[PDB]
């Protein structure tokens, strides 16, 4: 089954709510942060760079919570994608990981980047229940995560903007969020 | 052709060198953010989230620097890949635009990050002259395009690690660098 190799309340969470959605079992391996494990050797050879979240899957290894979640997403998938379809997809995890993390997290920019981030999002929010239409995705675990963990780590609410704020009030309460970062 | 969305001194000549490397034409065109073009409707409707690069390939619209060249990666393949053989390219590029940009460019972690990421990339480059191994890829892009920053942005340098230096040197030497990063 999927090694999923993390700490607390690190970004691992991320990929056990992505896991719990999924309904797919896996074994959860605590790298001991506090510690210095990552930085040994057996750690290293799964993620060279010494961070969690990463996972194996038998003999493949794979590091970066974005390309896991793109990774899990794939080999869940029911019907074939082609090379549009799956950019759409990377689109959304890249934003989450780089411009979004970034505007609303590096204090430097968050004044001028974060209204404009939450403005954009709650034009798309506005007109739809998820991210890419009608239907949740992984892009609403790798954009929602983001956007929960607002609250949790700057003290900030989204009361100037509605629809991200029933957004983020609908993914906390989902029962699979609430068996993982919400636990 | 691919339409390319960028501006001057920005990721689009990432987009830029990745298209000359894979000998494609494209139409360039400039994106004017000093008078807030990027703010307005037109480009908007491209980008919600006002950022360059993006492209256009034909009706279909894609932004993220990591996800164009994933896609272009994607679309300029002759043998079908499958889920793992695309999650080690997206694990590249998401470190490339979140991990690697965010330790050596974030100033508060720079001092504990830059040296740990340095010298994970010299003991892989001192084993193979690109980062997959022996033939130069869309990693080399993600990854190069970053670390050739560090000089002209941090006003530092790979002195004390030679594999990065000799890499990033023989980088910015290729024809389809010169043509659009160094041009
Ligand atoms: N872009 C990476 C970031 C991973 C990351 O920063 N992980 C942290 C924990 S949340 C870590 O392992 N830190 C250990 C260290 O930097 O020494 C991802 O999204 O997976
Ligand atoms: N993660 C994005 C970042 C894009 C980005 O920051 N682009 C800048 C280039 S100057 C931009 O368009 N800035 C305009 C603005 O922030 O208003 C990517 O890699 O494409």
């Amino acid at each position: 089954m999927i090694k999923l190799y993390g700490a607390p309340q690190s970004r691992a969470s991320i990929i056990q709510w992505y896991l719990e959605e999924l309904s797919l079992p896996y074994e959860f391996v605590n790298v001991n942060l506090k510690e210095g494990e990552h930085r040994q050797a057996p750690y290293l050879a799964i993620n060279p760079f010494g961070k969690v979240p990463a996972i194996a899957d038998g003999n493949f290894h794979l590091w970066e919570s974005g390309a896991i979640l793109l990774y899990l997403a794939e080999k869940a998938s029911t019907i074939p994608a082609d090379a549009q379809a799956r950019a759409l997809v990377n689109q959304w995890i890249l934003f989450a990981n780089s411009t979004l993390a970034n505007g609303l997290f590096i204090e430097a920019v968050r004044e001028k980047e974060m209204p404009r981030l939450l403005q954009s999002l709650e034009k798309i929010l506005g007109r739809s229940p998820f991210i890419l239409g009608e239907k949740f995705s992984v892009v609403d675990v790798a954009v929602g995560s983001i956007l929960a963990y607002v609250p949790i780590m700057l003290k900030l609410n989204f009361d100037d903007y509605p629809a991200v704020a029933a957004y983020v009030q609908g993914l906390v309460q989902r029962p699979a969020f609430q068996a993982s970062i919400g636990a």
